[PDB]
């Protein structure tokens, strides 16, 4: 009976959200809080030695990694950190590099040489001490007649982002260790910069990325706005849509150099409080399952499998989304749409919804990932099986340092 079939996954999501979820003693805790304490006293020194970071910043934090797929960030070309071998607790931190406002779009926002949900940054019509602040970080593009432009540069200030984060940390280095964390690693992979501090028993990881701030809501995603979504209701539009990031990701097509990708990433953490718990461990087990096989080369990040699950929240309505025993449905019906996304290369923004985020898939990577997931759909149970014993695994090592 296919009703036997349906109860063996509610079990397993089951099992699987229990040593999936992160409870923290007391002890741990305070081992995180004091990292992030050191982390944010780190970014202050970091805009005491190079007056450019803003004097009012305002960061977000978030409970997974970049390599996670909390943020839509390109995660290819990315080295590999595991849990419970290089860090027991992950973290991501928008660092706004930048403030700007809702009037400031339709002039520093250059669109002209960028694919959807992507934008050059133009710094032309700023005050003559924010250009001289940041005409080290910028593309500057000289002419023969017009005003000579400065691009706001992703990789340039990644550069600098790393090299100030160096400089204070090596600082902190020479003087004794008493009460610093020991910090473990300290990398620039692409515009990405990774710290693992160990503070007590854990270690955590800290995946720093510079980031423009935007007040308001992006103009391109103004039909988002012209629909009544999920959240109609239980959550108040004002905190949804209050602003935006330029995250720094490029296209397949645009310039590295000169291009960052929209990030509506504080507007999924306002949707989270919406999202019913059942279609969200649905969403953790099909994650652990689908990365691991789909992510060579060309990966299919989790933030797809993210855009799916947000979109099965306006697609269907809220009874289905409700009880608690549909979670076997729920993971079969993320796997249609992992499979259907893939079979005509269309993964559409759910903010942005004509960008296709698989335009960067080949033909024939695409077609191997819809093989590899043909098997894993006839017998889901199984992956979920191994998935949980990978979570078990991590479990114990980092409880074994933990010991």
């Amino acid at each position: 009976s296919s009703g036997a079939r349906v109860e063996e996954l509610n079990k397993l999501i089951q099992e699987f959200t229990k040593h999936d979820q992160r409870e923290y003693d007391d002890q741990r805790a305070l081992e995180i809080h004091t990292a992030k304490d050191f982390i944010f006293s780190m970014l202050g020194m970091v805009q005491k030695l190079d007056q450019k970071l803003p004097v009012a910043n305002e960061y977000l934090l978030l409970s997974g990694g970049v390599r996670e797929g909390v943020v839509d960030l390109d995660l290819d070309e990315l080295n590999v950190y595991a849990r419970g071998t290089d860090y027991d607790m992950d973290f991501t931190l928008l660092v706004p590099a930048l403030k700007l406002h809702d009037r400031n779009q339709p002039v520093t926002l250059d669109m002209r040489h960028s694919a959807l949900c992507h934008s050059w940054l133009s710094l032309r019509l700023f005050d003559e001490g924010t250009i001289s602040k940041w005409k080290d970080c910028c593309t500057i593009v000289d002419h023969i007649n017009g005003a000579t432009n400065y691009f706001f540069s992703p990789t340039k200030v990644a550069d600098w982002f790393y090299d100030s984060i160096s400089i204070v940390l090596s600082e902190i280095q020479k003087k004794p260790q008493r009460g610093m964390p020991k910090v473990e690693k300290v990398e620039k992979n692409g515009t990405i910069i990774s710290i693992i501090l160990g503070v007590g028993s854990s270690r955590m990881l800290y995946d720093i990325v510079p980031v423009v701030s935007f007040k308001g809501w992006p103009a391109v995603a103004q039909s988002w706005l012209m629909e009544n979504h999920f959240w109609d209701g239980k959550i108040t539009e004002e905190e949804v849509i209050s602003g935006f990031y330029l995250v720094p990701a490029c296209s397949y097509k645009g310039k590295k150099d000169n291009e960052w990708r929209l990030s509506f990433a504080r507007s999924e953490v306002q949707l989270k409080k919406c999202i019913s718990s059942s279609l969200m461990q649905a969403y953790q087990a099909c994650k652990a399952i689908i990365i691991k096989l789909l992510s060579r080369p060309k990966a299919i990040s989790p933030y797809h499998l993210r855009s799916m699950m947000l979109w099965a929240c306006d697609r269907l309505p809220a009874n289905y989304l409700a009880q608690e025993d549909y979670a076997a449905h729920f993971l079969l019906g993320l796997i249609d749409d992992l499979q259907h996304c893939l079979v005509n290369k269309m993964c559409p923004n759910y903010f942005i919804p004509q960008c296709n985020m698989l335009e960067h898939l080949s033909e024939e990577t695409v077609m191997l990932h819809a093989r590899k997931l043909s098997s894993v759909r006839s017998d889901p149970a199984e992956h979920l099986r191994t998935a949980i014993e990978h979570v078990k695994a991590a479990n114990r090592l980092t409880l074994e340092l933990q010991r």
